[PDB]
């Protein structure tokens, strides 16, 4: 059909960057992180929505592949917090030995300049994300060494409160919104040049992190309110903040979050939900973010990775421009990396200084007074 | 004099650098990590052997900066071992802030090249290196993301017994040497390209950990034992070894281990250390591992980082050939991590297969026979 020619076309002049993906907790499910020998399986998987020929085969210019851990459950809150701080590094390197067995699929990216690099190479775009603030610990230092890692957002939560700001799908409230932490975290986050990403985050808290924000934010995978009620959706008053804020809707794949029965939700209510957006809020401000492995089942028409020229199709049969689907697909995803990089950028220039933890004293005031004795003897020789 | 512009050519032509400097942990225990509007005491510390301006006097070309956590001390082995995973990250970070806020006297560096290019801008080439493994919490996975932030060398034990070795300070043995685990994390450590560290353990832990490692290994702080019989230095038997694996033994500034009694520790006795070690298994395998900022007071005439011109004028004064001062200054230890990394790249070029963790099962049978189930429909469509 000339549609599907021209989708394939599309597919290849610009990279579909996809918000949300979480192939690797399959690895850790399946595999447990162990892919040796495994290429077989990994190409064709006897599970989930993603493998590698199935990759191929959708034409994905890039993804953001999801390093979540649950949020804890064990009743020590100290050995919880840490332990998901342990099983965070497994997942990135699982993820990061993901790409380096296969460099001729997949290649990794930390930026829009090496998103294009890859993408003209002929690779999938490899970026980084992880699912909520319960993953660092409490500790803005390892945060910092995330995005040392290759983390590039971090979803302020998954579906548990933490010390910064409030779940969506949990009741009662804990700090309406964003604590005193997570308002200073905001500014850390736009300092470091680390994405927000304010899926899963409840309606408050959306609100308080896009007035705050001095960089344009994301919903990595997050729906619209007003077409399906659901407190993962989007508000109409959080997606006029979000134009003001410059960031990006990336429309979920969730059967929960398109119609109010799961089975009656399809690629139509997908293109319905890219529509409203695009409209309201302008095409510049909307993208995909399938959510692909973080559910059993996918909407009929979106059931794999497979299925993204489908999608494509589907949004310039409605009347979507060319130009307009080329946003949809990852122009605009890759302009907020871009800014959120160039706002990293003025204000490290501008000197500003860093988050700091809060630490214990390792030393008592004994130490301290050997220590500057010590100097002083050193200073008079 | 003649000898101390020789010296001073010396410490230009090439790198002077040491194995082995605790002042990030010096940082923690002044301004607990905290280094913002800090450069006047940075430059001149009241405390310690190190700061900005005493590194430059010395004209040290690089250092392995250490990222040192204590020793787990918690009744609760879990939340201890978790705690140094964290800590860890915490020393990383302010290594990495350190470097980054003063960039024209520190540049980072990860490699020989890397080593150079940064002697040739004129900084102090800032590598990383964790004093034990029970920082990285018996993950074999977060071992690959602290060589992925910079880390460079392992020691394989502090001042306690871990999972994979002995320590030299603590009776009685455990693992007699190395452990299973210990054996197979050798393989991994040469695969990956981290530097095998040996101070700090057993004499039967250096032993098979010599015979068994694929790469040079060295000792970032460590003396030797015929001249100063301590559980800390290097045995004459583990310095054949050493030759044997094409290590480097870099020279310890500590008193403890140059003398009997501390105070009468001196420049001349760690000359004494480097001219036995050079004579016995070649000047191509010894080092300086100063150990600066893991002690109160250093031998009389190497008190600080400024006192590196007057190690290097001694080793000339006692007929060391220039030729072989600089293989002592840096040369050596270049070499190491060279063909630490060249052995890596054979062995990761050839396909050799990672250590990876043992995992929890997340998923029951239920779980996996509907995801199995649902991967079968999707083949139907
Ligand atoms: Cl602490
Ligand atoms: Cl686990
Ligand atoms: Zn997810
Ligand atoms: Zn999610
Ligand atoms: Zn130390
Ligand atoms: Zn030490």
């Amino acid at each position: 059909s000339p549609i599907e020619e021209q989708a394939t076309r599309l597919l290849k002049e610009v990279p579909l960057i996809d918000g949300h993906n979480d192939f690797p907790y399959m690895i850790r499910g399946w595999f447990r992180n162990d892919i040796n020998g495994q290429d077989a399986h990994l190409y064709d998987m006897p599970i989930g929505q993603t493998d590698l020929q199935r990759l191929q085969k959708g034409l994905l210019g890039g993804q953001f592949w999801s390093a979540f851990v649950p949020c804890p459950k064990n009743p020590d809150k100290e050995v919880g917090s840490l332990e998901a701080l342990r099983q965070t590094l497994q997942q990135l390197d699982v993820i990061h030995r993901l790409i380096e067995r296969h460099p001729t699929i997949l290649q990794f990216a930390d930026s829009a300049a090496s998103i294009w690099s890859s993408f003209r190479a002929g690779r999938v775009a490899s970026l980084i994300g992880i699912e909520g603030l319960h993953q660092i610990a409490d500790s803005v230092s390892a945060l910092r060494m995330l995005h040392r890692l290759g983390v590039r957002y971090v979803t302020l939560t998954h579906n548990c409160h933490n010390a910064f700001a409030d779940a969506a799908t949990v009741s009662p409230e804990l700090h309406g919104g964003l604590s005193r932490k997570g308002e200073r975290l905001i500014r850390e986050l736009n300092r470091m040049g680390m994405m927000i990403d304010l899926s899963h985050t409840s309606h408050e808290a959306q609100t308080q992190a896009l007035r705050l924000s001095r960089a344009p934010v994301i919903y990595s995978h997050s729906s619209i309110y007003s077409l399906r009620a659901h407190a993962r959706n989007v508000t109409d008053e959080n997606l006029h903040l979000l134009h003001r804020n410059r960031g990006v809707v990336m429309i979920c794949f969730l059967r929960e979050l398109l119609a109010s029965e799961a089975d009656q939700a399809t690629l139509a209510h997908v293109i319905d939900h890219i529509i409203y957006a695009g409209t309201r809020i302008g095409y510049e401000h909307v993208g995909i973010g399938s959510d692909f492995d973080g559910m059993l089942r996918g909407p009929d028409g979106l059931h794999d990775v497979s299925c993204y020229p489908a999608l494509v199709a589907g949004l310039l049969e409605r009347g979507v421009s060319e130009e307009d689907v080329k946003r949809v697909m990852g122009l605009n995803v890759i302009r907020v990396l871009e800014e959120v990089e160039r706002v990293a950028a003025e204000l490290q220039g501008a000197g500003e200084e860093c988050l700091c933890d809060e630490l214990d004293e390792v030393w008592n005031e004994d130490i301290k007074e050997q220590l500057t004795r010590e100097r002083e003897r050193v200073r008079k020789l």
